[PDB]
């Protein structure tokens, strides 16, 4: 199947286009292309600073009635310096505004670190730290209630979100609506395990960020690990006549996962959409698993002593 039910009685497609990092100038025909090639979900945000861009694409190709928009998923997500209530409306709107869109699929809360309100998406103080939003994530959940029930997005969740930040949303005193998914970092060196079983344990859909492992990350040492050139997933590739991207993305499907691999290459945009047509054995799954070292892309130093950092736990 290419959706999985989501606990608001949506379906979502498993494969979705990231775009974090797509430059401006490169996005629009990046989702041009992706909707022409089949892809139905489309991974955005407001701090990516492309979201008018990614618009005019989903805008062009409804227009031209390539596709409807119930067909489409769109997802954006609520910045860090958005997190007070009155604030998360605006937010929201200015999205659908950029986006050219009348809802969101799926409104995700970015990081569970809120930050001071104001132009800077990193507000720092004069050393470097972050300076964070005094205001309770349970407090930013009801504000996402209240989008649902104004009709601006269809489901709501979640995103970096650790193994107890998620079980203090679902045991909000009078929640409302339960978080739909969790989009989480997962690759075969950060797997996830534990998160990943208990989310799905509790009707939330996770869907896996970065599963290249984010090769063009701006941090990125020419030492670090490296998945597509990781020569036993390229030999798991071969056995199957599949590039390695292409198992890369297979492994999160398998699990039950929704994954959001980015390109702005039409060929590869293309390439990473031809994962329906494979099965990894289950021994491949495990061994996949195996690889696992705790390794992750997505974590800043400035943001280690807020009180909501999501990776000081173990899960
Ligand atoms: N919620 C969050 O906090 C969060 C955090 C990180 C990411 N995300 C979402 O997840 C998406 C994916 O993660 P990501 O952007 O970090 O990295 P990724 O999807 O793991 O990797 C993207 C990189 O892989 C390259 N690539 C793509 N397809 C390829 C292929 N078939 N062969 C070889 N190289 C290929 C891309 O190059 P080209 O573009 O040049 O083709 C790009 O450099 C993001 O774009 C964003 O939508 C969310
Ligand atoms: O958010 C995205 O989708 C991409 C931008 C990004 C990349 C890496 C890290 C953090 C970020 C935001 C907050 C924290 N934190 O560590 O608490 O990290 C944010």
């Amino acid at each position: 199947a290419s959706r999985i039910l989501l606990n608001n009685g949506a379906k979502m497609p498993i494969l979705g286009l990231g775009t974090w990092k797509s430059p401006p100038g490169q996005v629009t025909e990046a989702v041009k292309v992706a909707i022409d090639v089949g892809y139905r979900h489309i991974d955005c945000a407001h701090v990516y600073q492309n979201e008018n861009e990614v618009g005019v694409a989903i805008q062009e190709k409804l227009r031209e009635q390539v596709v409807k928009r119930e067909e489409l998923f769109i997802v954006s997500k609520l910045w860090c310096t958005y997190h007070e209530k009155g604030l998360v409306k605006g937010a929201c709107q200015k999205t659908l505004s950029d986006l050219k869109l009348d809802y969101l699929d799926l409104y995700l809360i970015h990081w569970p670190t809120g930050f001071k309100p104001g132009k800077e998406f990193f507000p720092l103080d004069e050393s470097g730290n972050v300076v964070p939003s005094d205001t309770n994530i349970l407090d930013t959940w009801a504000a996402m209630e209240e989008l649902v029930d104004e009709g601006l997005v269809k489901a709501i969740g979640i995103s970096n979100f650790n193994h107890l930040q998620v079980e203090m949303i679902l045991n909000k005193p009078g929640l409302k609506y339960k978080p739909a998914v969790n989009q989480i970092e997962c690759h075969p060196y950060l797997t996830q395990e534990k998160l990943i079983q208990y989310c799905q344990s509790k009707g939330i859909v996770v869907t896996a960020y970065s599963p290249l492992g984010s090769p063009d990350r701006p941090w990125a040492k020419p030492e670090d690990p490296s998945l597509l050139e990781d020569p036993r997933i390229k030999a798991i590739a071969a056995k199957h006549n599949k590039t390695t991207a292409q198992v890369l993305i297979r492994f999160p499907m398998q699990r039950n996962l929704v994954v959001i691999p980015k390109s702005v290459t039409p060929e590869r945009i293309a390439e990473n959409f031809k994962v329906f047509d494979f099965e990894l054995s289950s021994q491949d799954m495990t061994t996949l698993l195996s690889y696992n070292r705790n390794w992750r892309v997505c974590a800043l130093l400035s943001c280690t002593s807020h009180k909501d950092y999501p990776f000081h736990e173990e899960f």
